[PDB]
């Protein structure tokens, strides 16, 4: 026989190691590794040692490593040995490491992680976690220092019109942290609570408490959460119940998507929203959008803006000058709150009397506008938000093809439409992927999470390392799958109850039950009524993005859809995904049921829930309906 047996190296440092022992991969890659003699093995007795100041980082890494390796790893202070992982914060290494970089030294003193900042050390621990969670506990000796090429690296997450659950956002932030991504532009509605704005508290919204919680999580992971309230276009979710602030065209027809920037009360309403957000986001930026204001039409249909332009900005001013002056007035407003403004590049229009302020960050997505090289020449600060890095749940033109970009030599300088600029442009901030819902019933959020996996690793590698150390994309793919997700994602209880037969008293207005629960591949349940043989759906009500957003909408029984199929079954998507339910166990043991697509929660209506939608239609008191969790907790 072969006598095949586990090697079982002693823990700690060994001066002997085979010359070609695998060095487990990381993403981003840590390029320019210098080999040393020997190897280091995590094993019984290994500790994570640090200063008192780094204790929280060390305790967290020790609990994480205990879970991935099956070895009891404890945190400690004081002296480290060769058996240990040591964390050091040495702020004097800013030149070598900058604000986010880190050095690993693996040798007879153990595995050292050195950062010049707390986030630097935290980022080095993410590589330590990736290297040790792949089934190999012995790491080749040597040293590497690495730091990101670009300052802003991450994603637009449009949690907009539909709601992306805060559980999903928490996972997403853990994934970003694992990939050293430090930027999320979150276009979302924070629930408006004051007098001139409260009628815009329609769903989706997030409460102040819930935003404070995930911004706190993001900040501990080194992530800047930048809010966007898109304006003066794409304002439907804000202006639906404020027709007094909507722009009317030349025939008097108002569009709930368009802010009337010639109405000072409408401008004040937008500023009031910025003040509301200021209290919960910690970032130094404000993103106002400025995309697609006149989509589907033209300023020729809005003569009122030309009249406004001439009064406000002088004879010969044009609607593009009024539009630009609104952006510059918002810039003035947020600078006075200590923030810097950011817009999408199609907000850059041909002006005459007004010039757009050059202290505004330009997030470039639309290469039909003024071209990337012209903006370089103009001296704007630019972020690459190319359409090549888009996903949409419905627009199949937008699905990121990481293999193609890896193989075609895309880099952060490759702006929309393959238009290359100098990747070393001193005002190129970095690059991001963009996650857009559009018609939202084609894909559940959990399917979005499965689909974006590879593209998130792609953008992490190209904005930190800007290198292709894997010979082809397929070589990269194999390693990013071996690295896998961070612990928080692996521990999330997608489906906390077993499939089988349940009594569900909250659903007695629909059927006396019992109900058969079965799980789906994307972590939800179908609920079949054993009385009618039909399945519970949240199907009917007023919608945004083709998903029911109506507060107080009631679920109904419909013939059972096939919930076992994937997102490529687009022709049955809506019947299928309206029959998916997410079950969560609270703190603790009690269960709440949410429609997978709407992320509101079922509850028995009392008649006391307070929300603008309910001013005009309430579900019959005592029946089961969906409501935002804040109205029912
Ligand atoms: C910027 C870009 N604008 C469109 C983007 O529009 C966004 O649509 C969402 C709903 O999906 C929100 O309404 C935003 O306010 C609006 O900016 C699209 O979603 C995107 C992908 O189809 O394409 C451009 S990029």
């Amino acid at each position: 026989s072969s006598g095949l047996v586990p090697r079982g190296s002693h823990m700690g440092y060994s001066a002997t190691a085979p010359v070609n022992l695998t060095r487990p991969a990381t993403v981003p890659s840590m390029d320019g590794w210098t080999d040393g003699t020997g190897a280091w093995t995590l094993g019984e007795g290994t500790r994570v040692v640090s200063s008192d100041a780094l204790a929280a980082r060390a305790q967290s890494l020790a609990s994480e490593l205990t879970k991935f390796t099956d070895v009891d790893i404890k945190a400690a202070t004081g002296s480290a040995t060769g058996k240990d992982i040591s964390l050091t914060l040495d702020a004097s290494k800013k030149a070598e490491l900058g604000d986010e970089g880190f050095k690993l030294n693996i040798g007879s003193k153990g595995l050292e992680v050195i950062g010049a900042t707390d986030i630097g050390v935290f980022y080095g621990t993410r590589s330590v976690s990736q290297m040790l969670r792949q089934g190999q506990l012995t790491l080749p000796a040597g040293t590497v220092a690495t730091k990101p090429k670009y300052k802003e690296r991450g994603a637009t997450l449009c949690a907009c019109q539909i709601n992306i659950s805060t559980d999903w956002i928490d996972r997403f932030l853990s994934d970003m942290a694992d990939l050293r991504l430090n930027y999320v532009l979150l276009e979302m509605k924070l629930k408006p609570e004051e007098d001139n704005t409260k009628k815009a508290a329609t769903w989706s919204y997030y409460t102040r408490d819930d935003v404070k919680k995930f911004v706190k999580k993001a900040n501990n992971y080194g992530i800047d959460v930048i809010p966007e309230i898109n304006s003066p276009g794409h304002m439907n979710v804000w202006l639906e119940n404020y027709p007094e602030y909507q722009l009317a065209d030349n025939s008097g027809r108002k569009d709930p998507n368009k802010l009337d920037i010639s109405n000072p009360e409408a401008v004040k309403f937008y500023k009031t929203l910025i003040d509301e957000y200021d209290g919960v986001f910690t970032t130094k930026y404000w993103h106002m959008g400025a995309d697609e204001y006149m989509i589907g039409t033209s300023f020729d249909n809005y003569s009122k803006l030309k009249t406004f332009a001439e009064k406000q900005y002088g004879a010969g001013a044009t609607p593009n000058d009024a539009f630009t002056g609104f952006i510059n007035d918002i810039d003035k407003y947020v600078k006075a709150k200590g923030k810097q403004l950011r817009i999408w590049n199609d907000g850059i229009v041909n002006t005459k009397n007004v010039s757009l302020n050059k202290d505004i960050v330009i997030e470039y997505w639309y290469g039909a506008g003024r071209k990337p090289q012209e903006l370089v020449q103009d001296g704007y600060t630019l972020m690459n938000a190319t359409q090549a890095l888009y996903w949409s749940r419905s627009a199949q033109v937008y699905k990121v093809n990481a293999a193609r970009l890896y193989n075609n030599n895309w880099n952060v300088g490759t702006f929309d439409g393959g238009r290359q600029i100098d990747k070393n442009y001193d005002k190129l901030t970095g690059a991001k992927v963009s996650i857009w819902p559009d018609s939202s019933y084609f894909q559940t959020e959990n399917e979005v999470e499965k689909e974006i996996f590879d593209g998130m690793r792609f953008i992490s590698q190209m904005t930190w390392s800007d290198s292709r150390p894997w010979a082809t994309w397929n070589d990269m793919k194999a390693d990013i799958d071996k690295i896998g997700y961070p612990l928080d994602i692996r521990e999330y209880d997608y489906t906390p109850v077993d499939a089988g037969i349940y009594d569900i008293p909250q659903l007695k207005s629909i059927s006396k039950g019992p109900w058969e629960l079965i799980t789906t591949p994307d972590g939800y349940y179908q609920m079949k009524d054993t009385v009618s043989g039909k399945c519970l759906a949240l199907f009917t009500g007023s919608k945004h993005l083709d998903v029911v957003t109506q507060v107080g909408a009631r679920p109904e029984l419909r013939n059972c859809a096939d919930v076992s199929v994937g997102q490529d079954q687009r022709n049955t998507a809506n019947e299928r995904n309206t029959q998916k339910w997410q079950i969560r166990a609270d703190k603790d043991g009690k269960y709440t049921i949410s429609p997978a697509l709407t992320q509101q929660r079922l509850a028995i209506a009392t008649g006391n829930e307070q929300n603008i939608d309910l001013e005009t239609h309430r579900p019959a008191a005592g029946t089961v309906a969906q409501f935002p969790a804040d109205l029912v907790s």
